[PDB]
C-alpha cells in the first residue's frame, strides 16, 4: 500500500530527473557548440539554436512541473503557474514546428535561388525571423490561454478549475480544434509540402561537395520527420476525442503527450551525425 507508492514515487522521480538532465544537457551543448565555433555560425544554425532554446524551456520548466504532477499526484503550485505552465507547453510545440517551417523554407530558397537567397538572407534578418516566429508563437498560445478562451461550462470542468490542486487542461471542443489547426496542423502541412519540394530538387542534381550538402539535409530531414512522429500521434487523439472519448483508452492519450515532451531529447543526439557538431560536443564536455 504506502511501499507500494513509495518504490513509484521514488523510480519515477529518478526517471523524471533523468529526461530533464539529458534534455538540459543535450540542448546547452548544441547552444554552446554553435556559440563558440565560427565555423558553425551559418544562418541555419540561427534557427537550430531558436529551436533547442525551445527544447531548453521544456527541459527546465515544462518536465520539471509535469513531473511534480505525475509523480506526486495532484498541483502543488496554484492556480496562476497552472496556467503559464499550460502556456508555456503549447508555446514551445509552437514555436518548435514554425521553425522547423521557417527551417524548411530557408533550405527551399538557398536550394533553387542560390543566387537569390544570398543578396536577400542576412544575419540581422535572420534574427527577425527567429523573433517574429517567438511573436507569432507567444500570440497564437498565451492570449487565448490567459483570456480562458480554453474553459468549458461542463460540471466536470467547474470541479477542476474551482480546485487548486487540479490542473487537467479541460478545455471545450472549439478550443481543441481550433488550437490543433492553428498550432500543429497548419504549420505540420507547409512543412511536409516544402519538405518534398526540397527532396525533389535535392535528387535533381565537387560530388564531394555535394554528398556532403545531401549529407546535412537529410539530418534536418530526420529532424522533422522525428518531430512529426512524436507529435503526430497526440494531435490526432486531441481531435478525435472532440468527437467520441470511447475510441481511445485515456492512458495512451497521457502517453501520447509524454512522447511529444520527449522529442525536446532527440534533436541533440541526432546532431551526431555531423562532425562538426561532434567535435565541438568533445571540445565542450572537456
Ligand atoms: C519565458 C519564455 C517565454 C522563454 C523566452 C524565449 C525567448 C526570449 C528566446 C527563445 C529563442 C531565443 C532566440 C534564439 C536565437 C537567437 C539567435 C542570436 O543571433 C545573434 O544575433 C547572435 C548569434 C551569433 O551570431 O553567434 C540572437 C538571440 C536570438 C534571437 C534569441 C532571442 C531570444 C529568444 C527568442
Ligand atoms: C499561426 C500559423 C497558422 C502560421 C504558421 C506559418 C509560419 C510557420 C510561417 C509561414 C511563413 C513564415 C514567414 C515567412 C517570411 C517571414 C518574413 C521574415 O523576414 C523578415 O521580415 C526580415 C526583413 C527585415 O529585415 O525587415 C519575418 C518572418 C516571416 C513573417 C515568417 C514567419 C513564420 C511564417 C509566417
Ligand atoms: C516570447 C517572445 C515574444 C517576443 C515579444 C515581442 C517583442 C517584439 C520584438 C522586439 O521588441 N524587437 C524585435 C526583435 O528583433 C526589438 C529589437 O529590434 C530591439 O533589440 C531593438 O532595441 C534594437 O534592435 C534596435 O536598437
Ligand atoms: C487559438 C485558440 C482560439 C480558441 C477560441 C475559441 C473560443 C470559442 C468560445 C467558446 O467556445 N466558449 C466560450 C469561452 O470563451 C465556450 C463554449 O464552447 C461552451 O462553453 C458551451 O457553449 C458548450 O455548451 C459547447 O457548445
Ligand atoms: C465543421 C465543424 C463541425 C462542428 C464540430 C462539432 C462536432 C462535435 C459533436 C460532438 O460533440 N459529438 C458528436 C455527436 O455526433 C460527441 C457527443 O456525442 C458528446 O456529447
Ligand atoms: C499521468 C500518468 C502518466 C505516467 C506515465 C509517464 C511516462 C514517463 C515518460 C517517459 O519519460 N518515457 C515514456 C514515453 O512514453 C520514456 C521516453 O524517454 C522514451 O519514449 C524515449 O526514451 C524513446 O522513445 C526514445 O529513446
Ligand atoms: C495537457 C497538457 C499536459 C498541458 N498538454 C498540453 C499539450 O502539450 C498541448 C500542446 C500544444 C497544443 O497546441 C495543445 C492544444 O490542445 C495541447
Ligand atoms: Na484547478
Amino acid at each position: 500500500a504506502e511501499l507500494l507508492s513509495q518504490q513509484w514515487e521514488a523510480g519515477m522521480s529518478l526517471l523524471m530527473a533523468l529526461v530533464v538532465l539529458l534534455i538540459v544537457a543535450g540542448n546547452v551543448l548544441v547552444i554552446a557548440a554553435i556559440g563558440s565555433t565560427q565555423r558553425l555560425q551559418t544562418l541555419t544554425n540561427l534557427f537550430i539554436t531558436s529551436l533547442a532554446c525551445a527544447d531548453l524551456v521544456v527541459g527546465l520548466l515544462v518536465v520539471p512541473f509535469g513531473a511534480t504532477l505525475v509523480v506526486r499526484g495532484t498541483w502543488l503550485w496554484g492556480s496562476f503557474l497552472c496556467e503559464l505552465w499550460t502556456s508555456l507547453d503549447v508555446l514551445c510545440v509552437t514555436a518548435s514546428i514554425e521553425t522547423l517551417c521557417v527551417i524548411a523554407i530557408d533550405r527551399y530558397l538557398a536550394i533553387t535561388s542560390p543566387f537569390r537567397y544570398q543578396s536577400l538572407m542576412t544575419r540581422a534578418r535572420a534574427k527577425v525571423i527567429i523573433c517574429t516566429v517567438w511573436a507569432i508563437s507567444a500570440l497564437v498560445s498565451f492570449l487565448p490561454i490567459m483570456m480562458h478562451w480554453w474553459r468549458d461550462e461542463d460540471p466536470q470542468a467547474l470541479k477542476c478549475y474551482q480546485d487548486p490542486g487540479c490542473c487537467d487542461f479541460v478545455t471545450n471542443r472549439a478550443y481543441a480544434i481550433a488550437s490543433s489547426i492553428i498550432s500543429f496542423y497548419i504549420p505540420l502541412l507547409i512543412m511536409i509540402f516544402v519538405a518534398l519540394r526540397v527532396y525533389r530538387e535535392a535528387k535533381e542534381q565537387s560530388r564531394v561537395m555535394l554528398m556532403r550538402e545531401h549529407k546535412a539535409l537529410k539530418t534536418l530531414g530526420i529532424i522533422m520527420g522525428v518531430f512529426t512522429l512524436c507529435w503526430l500521434p497526440f494531435f490526432l487523439v486531441n481531435i478525435v476525442n472532440v468527437f467520441n472519448r470511447d475510441l481511445v483508452p485515456d492512458w495512451l492519450f497521457v502517453a501520447f503527450n509524454w512522447l511529444g515532451y520527449a522529442n525536446s531529447a532527440m534533436n541533440p543526439i541526432i546532431y551526431c551525425r555531423s562532425p562538426d557538431f561532434r567535435k565541438a560536443f568533445k571540445r565542450l564536455l572537456a
